[PDB]
């Protein structure tokens, strides 16, 4: 199904997930297909890149994602994992470049700011099979994977903005009225809030 997608301001969105379930035999949750059915067809019809699953209120640490430029050419470019464990390079300290490091979130909904990224990242878990997946990539794939993890650990890229682009975002989040719980916008709905 499409669901809402939550926004900043929602606790759900603000606090670290809980691991999804694996049995000592290696079995998964029998209904955790439904779920990520569900997190496909929002993040589909939110013509997202990425999509986390407490964006959709569900405090579980999983994210699927549809995501070609700059993936490790072992990487599907469309797949789900569970229990993502996450590595980078160097995260840098630096001031983000205004014209390569824009990002957004359909979480933060119509906004984007300059967000400093390591250049490389690899997450490890399972896939929807219960097997081991590990995928990695630079650049948009790798600002995805530390995205994605970010609202699994109970973060918004907003968390990690500095200087002049902490200011304009906290400007902007105020000025909609966000920051506060019960906030939502449903693709398919709600018209795209990214002009796509
Ligand atoms: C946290 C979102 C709930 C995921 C759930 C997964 N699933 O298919 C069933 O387990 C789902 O899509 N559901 C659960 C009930 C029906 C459908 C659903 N939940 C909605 C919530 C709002 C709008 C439409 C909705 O459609
Ligand atoms: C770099 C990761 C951006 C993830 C975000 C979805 N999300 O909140 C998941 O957690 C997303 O797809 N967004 C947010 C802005 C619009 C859309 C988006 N970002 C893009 C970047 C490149 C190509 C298509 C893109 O579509
Ligand atoms: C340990 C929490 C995970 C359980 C459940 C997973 N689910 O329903 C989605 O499939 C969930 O997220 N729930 C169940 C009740 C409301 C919601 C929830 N759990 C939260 C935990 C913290 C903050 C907000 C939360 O919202
Ligand atoms: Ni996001």
């Amino acid at each position: 199904a499409v669901v809402p997608i939550r926004i900043v301001g929602d606790p759900v969105l603000h606090t670290a997930t809980t691991p999804v379930t694996v049995a000592a035999d290696g079995s998964l949750p029998a209904d955790l297909a439904q779920l990520i059915a569900t997190m496909y067809d929002t993040m589909d019809a939110a013509n997202g890149v990425g999509l986390a699953a407490n964006q959709i209120g569900c405090s579980l640490r999983l994210f699927v994602y549809d995501c070609a430029a700059d993936r490790a050419m072992t990487a599907r470019r469309r797949g789900v994992v569970i229990n993502p464990v996450l590595e980078t390079s160097e995260i840098p300290e630096t001031m983000p470049d205004p014209d390569t490091d824009d990002e957004g979130c359909l979480s933060v909904p119509g906004e984007s700011f300059p967000t400093g990224r390591a250049k490389w990242a690899r997450v490890t878990g399972l896939d929807a099979d219960g097997s081991p997946v590990s995928i990695e990539g630079t650049g948009l794939f790798a600002r995805m994977l530390q995205h994605e993890t970010g609202h699994l650990d109970g973060f918004l890229y907003l968390d990690r903005l500095i200087g002049r682009y902490a200011r304009n975002a906290k400007r902007a989040v105020k000025s909609h009225g966000w920051g506060v719980p019960g906030l939502s916008w449903l693709p398919g709905e709600d018209p795209d809030p990214f002009g796509h």
